[PDB]
């Protein structure tokens, strides 16, 4: 059929049982974030810890 | 000027060549999904090797 | 009270300020895919190193 018509507000929204649906929410954002964050934080300790990695290679 | 939206079955769809396509497919889905999921699977090994982890310290 | 029509090139594009946009834009691939494709890199080196890890098994 036919079903043109969307909310403006700057957001994104899917075609989805003819509704708009925030896209985001397909994205599976808001909850599965943290692995894809997770790496920049535990990188950190990582890369941190290279003072043990140097020290033992010029012991 | 307007173009056909898709079925209504619980299914969401995008705007692609004049026609419905299935964002999943655009998420990949199972093309990186491994990556995305590998991490909960290899850390449950890490996690448990944790054994040894403690063991230098406790002696 | 309708929708433009967004364009017919192969592309896909999402429901946004009443404007068609590059749903790619949400999916996260321009200045951060690499930490996405990094563990893809390194794991490499740590898949290699596993010569350390059977040589010190085996002596």
């Amino acid at each position: 059929g036919y079903i043109p018509e969307a909310p403006r507000d700057g957001q994104a929204y899917v075609r989805k049982d003819g509704e708009w649906v925030l896209l985001s929410t397909f994205l599976g954002s808001s909850g599965n974030e943290q692995e894809l964050l997770e790496l920049d934080k535990w990188a950190s300790l990582w890369n941190w810890f290279n003072i043990t990695n140097w020290l033992w290679y010029i012991k």
